[PDB]
């Protein structure tokens, strides 16, 4: 076999969650509101964090392919797995919930193309495949750098169909 461009894939776009996102703003805030102090191991998230949705169309016969991560504007994201086990309807995030490593992704002022930790995002979406056999619904944190915000990101991973 050799890679080419007649193959059938699959495009999964990321999702913005802004229902989940909100329900952990409101959580910071009534932690501060009250002055209690968070879950012991609790990952609160911070504003620049986004919470973000992946919906397995299909989960068996997967392959990763590539990501599909564009900012129109220059600025920095980092994308942030879940594990498959955080179900955000039962509890709060914990921190060793969070999967290493995260993909990170950037544009450079007057250049348009993209460039990204290579070694660490082919890692990462090499796992995806699998923790698409746990759960049809994947949740992520994006970390928006400076100058960007969700409307400036186009995320989505595309999976070879085995
Ligand atoms: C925590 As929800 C209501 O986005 O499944
Ligand atoms: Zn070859
Ligand atoms: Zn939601
Ligand atoms: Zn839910
Ligand atoms: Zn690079
Ligand atoms: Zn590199
Ligand atoms: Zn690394």
């Amino acid at each position: 076999a050799e890679d080419g461009p007649q193959k059938q894939q699959l495009e999964m776009p990321l999702v913005l969650d802004q229902d989940l996102t909100q329900q952990m703003r409101l959580r910071v805030e009534s932690l501060k509101q009250r002055g209690e102090k968070k879950q012991d191991g609790e990952k609160l998230i911070r504003p620049a964090e986004s919470v973000y949705r992946l919906d397995f169309i299909q989960q068996q016969k997967l392959q990763f392919d590539h990501w599909n991560v564009v900012l129109d504007k220059p600025g920095k994201v980092t994308i942030t797995g879940t594990s498959q086990n955080w179900t955000p309807d039962l509890t709060n995030l914990m921190t060793r919930q969070l999967l290493d490593p995260a993909a990170i992704f950037w544009r450079k002022e007057d250049s348009d193309a993209m460039d990204w930790n290579e070694a660490d995002a082919l890692e990462f979406g090499e796992r995806l495949s699998d923790l698409a056999k746990i759960r049809k619904v994947m949740y992520f944190l994006i970390t928006f750098g400076e100058g960007v915000e969700p409307a400036n990101l186009k995320a989505s991973v595309v999976f070879n169909q085995l």
